């Protein structure tokens, strides 16, 4: 599974 | 799974 | 599972 | 499970 930060991490 | 927290984070 | 990564994460 | 970062995340 891909995870991403730009902080919070998006992604399920 | 998702990834809570923005440093700890907590995921299930 | 690892979360790898240091923007994207990845976890399997 | 937790992780922790200070980034790389660390933690299983």
């Amino acid at each position: 599974a891909w995870f991403h930060s730009h902080a919070f991490i998006h992604g399920h």
